[PDB]
Order: C-alpha cells, then sequence, then structure tokens
RNA sequence: AAGGGGACCAGCCUAAACCGUCCGGCUUGUCCGGGCGGGGUCGUGGGGCCCUCGGACCGAAUCCCCAGCCUAGCCGAAG
C-alpha cells in the first residue's frame, strides 16, 4: 500500500515521499501517529502542488536577488 | 426461450469532465474537502473543453379550470 510520508523515517523513507508498506503498518502505526497518510488521489495533487509551490517561491528567490547581482556587481 | 398473433403504449432524471459560488481544514494555494447552482445524459458512441460557421417549434407523468362520473332523488302510457 502506498502512503505519504509526514517525516523522515529510518530505512524506510524521506518527508514528501511515496513508499510501499503493508496496510496493517499503515492503518494501525503510521497513519494514527500522524507519520504517513495515504497517497489516494486527493493527497498526490496537495504534495504535487506543495512541491510545486514551493519550486516556484524558491525561483523567485534565486531571480529578484540576482536581480541584486545586476544593480551591484556593477 | 426466441419468433408469430394480440392488450396497452412513453419515456425521463442523475454521477463524472468543465465553470461559478459559499463554507472549513492546515500542509497556504493554481490546495484538498463538503454543500448548492450551472453544464451533462449517450451506442448511427455520447459528453466536456478550445476554434469555426448557423438562431421559432415541441411540451409533461406537475399545477389550474371544465365536461363526465359517484355519494340523495324525479317524471313516466292505457279499463
Ligand atoms: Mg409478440
Ligand atoms: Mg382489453
Ligand atoms: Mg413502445
Ligand atoms: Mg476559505
Ligand atoms: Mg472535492
Ligand atoms: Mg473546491
Ligand atoms: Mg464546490
Ligand atoms: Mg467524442
Ligand atoms: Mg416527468
Ligand atoms: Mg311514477
Ligand atoms: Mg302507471
Amino acid at each position: 500500500m502506498k502512503v505519504i510520508l509526514l517525516e523522515p523515517l529510518e530505512n524506510l523513507g524521506d518527508v514528501g515521499q511515496v513508499v510501499d508498506v503493508k496496510p496493517g503498518y499503515a492503518r494501525n502505526y503510521l497513519l494514527p501517529r500522524g507519520l504517513a497518510v495515504l497517497a489516494t488521489e486527493s493527497n498526490l495533487k496537495a504534495l504535487e502542488a506543495r512541491i510545486r509551490a514551493q519550486a516556484k517561491r524558491l525561483a523567485e528567490r534565486k531571480a529578484e536577488a540576482e536581480r541584486l547581482k545586476e544593480i551591484l556587481e556593477n
């Protein structure tokens, strides 16, 4: 069963990553302890749109700060 | 059972794509979810979206009215 990790877990996976686990592990351990969520089609959109938004708010630093390396250095 | 002969006869509404709005979750937006409205309903496949040209008839199974009918009756030939 596929889940989306909310936290990095040793010898499991990294935060925001999709991993395969047995249904019982997800249902009786990971999910109740807030450590993951089901890789449902709803959640995969929400994860996507966060990975997307972080890359957006990153590039617009490396560009409006890059605009500063234009004024300075000249 | 098909098929044939007859009785009767009638076909519709949604879900999803997409659009709009309200509400709330936190994991902050191009988010996810819930409600309502729009859109849509099909097998010659149909629908959505985007271009392109083109602009009255239908009509309920709902509602209103009225014939008709039912729940009492009446007239009715000639020793
Ligand atoms: Mg027949
Ligand atoms: Mg008959
Ligand atoms: Mg018929
Ligand atoms: Mg809100
Ligand atoms: Mg939804
Ligand atoms: Mg929504
Ligand atoms: Mg909605
Ligand atoms: Mg088609
Ligand atoms: Mg009808
Ligand atoms: Mg009499
Ligand atoms: Mg008499």
